[PDB]
């Protein structure tokens, strides 16, 4: 039995934290969460409004909000991206699906 992940980045280019940064240039005025946390966490800017993706699993996210957590949004909506399983742990990602 089992298919396996891929061990691919959707887009390793911005693979680099620094880079990810890179993209929130232009993060809106409006939008109500750091581009630190958010490129920590392994997402990174598309288009002109608020829209992100992880560099890995190209999970896209959007309307962002004041306290919204980059990591903890990751791991609910993506929970098997290898990306925020190395960074944050079986442990964490489990915590965050089973409430
Ligand atoms: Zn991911």
């Amino acid at each position: 039995a089992g298919a396996t992940l891929s061990r691919g980045p959707a887009f390793p280019g911005m693979g680099s934290e620094e880079l990810r940064l890179a993209s929130f240039y232009d993060w809106p005025l409006t939008a109500e969460v750091p581009p630190e946390l958010l490129a920590a966490a392994g997402f990174f800017h598309t288009g002109h409004q608020d829209k992100v993706r992880c560099f890995f699993c190209y999970g896209g996210l959007q309307s962002w909000k004041r306290g919204d957590d980059p990591w903890t949004e990751h791991a609910k909506w993506f929970p098997s991206c290898q990306f925020l399983l190395r960074s944050k742990g079986r442990d964490f990602v489990h915590s965050v699906q089973e409430t």
